[PDB]
C-alpha cells in the first residue's frame, strides 16, 4: 500500500473512532510514523484529506446504487440496496456526524455532496418506480413519491444518530424503520414476504 | 436581565451562529463585555452553560408536548405541535447540529436527552393514539404505532441538517413530510382536509 493510500485509510478510522473535529495533521502523521513534512507532501491541510475520503465514499454508494435497466427490481436487490447503504454510513461515520462543519469548511465538498444527494434521491425515486413495474408496491402519484423518496433519505442519514441517543450489526435494524415506510403501499402479491423480510431485522 | 440570564442567552446565540465547536467562555465573557472571573462564578465550564441551555428547551417542550387528556384531539392541535417542535429546533439549533460530541462531553446531559427522547416518543404515541379515538387516522396495532412514531421523530430532527445541503420560515416546510407519514392512513372523514393542510405547507 502507498503511503498516500495509508494516509486516507489512517485519517478515516482516526475520524471515525475519535471524531475528525478532535483529528489533526499532527495526530495523522504521529499514529503513521511520517513526519508532518511527509504528510504536506500528499496533503496540504485536513480539508484535502476529508475531500479525497469523501470522493472515495461517493464512488461506492454511486457504484452500490447504479440501478440495473434491464431487468426487473427484486427483494433480493431491495435488501442489497439497504444493508450496503447502511454499511456504507457505518464505514464513513465520521462523516455524518460533522456534516455541517465539513460542507462550510469546504465549498468543493458543499457542491459535490448536494449533487451527490440528488443521485442518491434519484435513484430511491427509481427504485420505487422499478418496484412499481414488478408489482411489489402500488404505483404513486409523481409528488408523492419524491416525497416518500426524501422520508427515506431522512431515516437512513439520521439512523446512526439515533443510536447513540437510545442505546456495527446494531446498526442495521433501522432497515425495519425504512420498510415501515412502505407496509402499506405493499400489494397483495407481496404483503406476505416483503413483512416477513421487515421482521427478520426487528430491535 | 440578571447576568446570569444574558449569559444564558448570548452564548445560546453564538453557538447557533458560530457553531459551539468554535466558542469558548472566553468569546461569551467578550461579547457579554464581563470579565473572565464573572462568567466563572456563574458557571465553571462551558458543559454547564450546555445543559441548563438543554434543560429550558427540554421545559419548553415538555409544555409543549403536555398533552391534553380531557378533550379530543383536533387539526390544530396537531398543526400547533408540529409548528412548535419544529420551532423549537431552530431557536436550539446549535444542539442538534453537535449533538454527539455534547452526549459524549456530558453525563448529565447524556443521561437527560435520553429520557427526554422517549417522553417525546411517548407523546407521538400519545397523538396518534388521540387522532385514531377521533376519527382523523386509522387505529393502527402497538407496533406498527411504534414504529411509525420513530419515523416521525426521525425526519423530524433530521429536517434543519437536510436543509443545509439541499440548500427560519423556509425550515417549517418540513411539516409536508412528516404528514406524508399518515397519508395512506387518512379515513375517509377527513383524507380531504388532511391533504389540504399538507399542501399549505409545500417546499
Amino acid at each position: 500500500m502507498k503511503t498516500r493510500d495509508k494516509i486516507l485509510l489512517s485519517s478515516l478510522e482516526l475520524f471515525n473512532d475519535k471524531g475528525e473535529r478532535n483529528i489533526t495533521t499532527n495526530h495523522i502523521a504521529a499514529h503513521l510514523a511520517i513526519s508532518p513534512g511527509n504528510l504536506y507532501y500528499h496533503f496540504r491541510n485536513k480539508s484535502d484529506i476529508i475531500y479525497e475520503i469523501f470522493q472515495e465514499y461517493e464512488k461506492l454508494v454511486d457504484y452500490y446504487l447504479d440501478i440495473p435497466e434491464d431487468r426487473p427490481i427484486t427483494l433480493e436487490d431491495m435488501t442489497f440496496y439497504l444493508e450496503s447503504v447502511f454499511d456504507g454510513l457505518w464505514s464513513y461515520r465520521f462523516f455524518h456526524r460533522d456534516l455541517e462543519y465539513l460542507l462550510d469548511s469546504d465549498p468543493r465538498l458543499r457542491q459535490d455532496y448536494r449533487e451527490f444527494t440528488n443521485r442518491c434521491l434519484a435513484a430511491i425515486n427509481r427504485i420505487f418506480a422499478k418496484l412499481a413495474d414488478a408489482g411489489i408496491i402500488q404505483p404513486q402519484p409523481e409528488d408523492l413519491r419524491s416525497a416518500m423518496s426524501l422520508n427515506v433519505w431522512l431515516v437512513i442519514t439520521n439512523w446512526m444518530a439515533f443510536l447513540k441517543t437510545a442505546h456495527l450489526t446494531e446498526l442495521k435494524q433501522g432497515i425495519y424503520q425504512v420498510l415501515t415506510l412502505e407496509v402499506p403501499y405493499l400489494t397483495p402479491e407481496y404483503r406476505e414476504r416483503v413483512l416477513a423480510l421487515r421482521e427478520k431485522y426487528r430491535p
